[PDB]
C-alpha cells in the first residue's frame, strides 16, 4: 500500500490548448474561492515564466524549483506558509514541504507524465484528509495519459463543472 493517498482530494481536469493555459488559469482564479494555491509545471524554465506572467496580471506569487538551493527553497516556502504569498509556483521536487492548511487548491498547470509524479504532487501523507481540490490543465491530445494515470492510481478525475461545489474545498471551520 502507498504512503500517500488521494482520498479527500477532489480531482478535476479541463481540456486546454497550450496557448490558452494562462487564460484558463485566470478564469480559475476568478470562479474559485482560492485561499492559497500551489501550481506545478513540468520544467524550471516554465516555472519562472509562469510566475512572472502571473505577477504581471496582478496576482501574488513566489516560486521554488529544483535548481534553487535547498535552504533558499526552505525560506521561500516558509514565507509562503506564513501568508506573505498567495500562490506558489513549483517544479517537481523530491523533498516535499509540510502541509499548509490555507492551501485549498492545487493546480497542475502542466500535466505530469506518469502516475508517481502525479501522486507525489497531489497525494497526502496523513489519513485526516483535509478537504481540497486538484485541477489538471490538459490538452485533448494528451487525454490518454490522464486515463492511464487514473486507472493506475485507482482514483477518479472528473471534468470540471462550471461551479465547483465549495463543500469540497472551502474549509468549514
Amino acid at each position: 500500500m502507498e504512503e500517500l493517498t488521494l482520498l479527500g482530494v477532489t480531482q478535476y481536469y479541463a481540456f486546454v490548448q497550450e496557448k490558452q493555459k494562462v487564460h484558463c488559469l485566470n478564469t480559475l482564479f476568478r470562479k474559485l474561492q482560492i485561499n492559497q494555491s500551489i501550481i506545478f509545471c513540468n520544467s524550471t524554465q516554465r516555472v519562472e515564466l509562469l510566475a512572472k506572467k502571473i505577477t504581471e496580471i496582478g496576482y501574488s506569487c513566489y516560486y521554488i524549483h529544483s535548481k534553487m538551493a535547498q535552504n533558499h527553497r526552505n525560506r521561500v516556502f516558509h514565507d509562503f506558509r506564513q501568508g506573505n504569498c498567495r500562490n506558489l509556483v513549483c517544479s517537481d521536487l523530491l523533498t516535499r514541504g509540510i502541509d499548509i492548511q490555507a492551501v485549498n487548491v492545487v493546480i497542475n498547470f502542466d500535466f505530469p507524465r506518469n502516475a508517481e509524479t502525479y501522486l507525489h504532487r497531489i497525494g497526502r501523507s496523513g489519513r485526516f484528509g483535509h478537504l481540497g481540490v486538484a485541477i489538471n490543465l490538459i490538452t485533448y491530445e494528451d487525454r490518454h495519459t490522464l486515463r492511464r494515470i487514473e486507472q493506475e492510481l485507482r482514483t477518479r478525475i472528473e471534468p470540471i463543472p462550471k461551479t465547483v461545489d465549495p463543500k469540497l474545498y472551502v474549509a468549514d471551520q
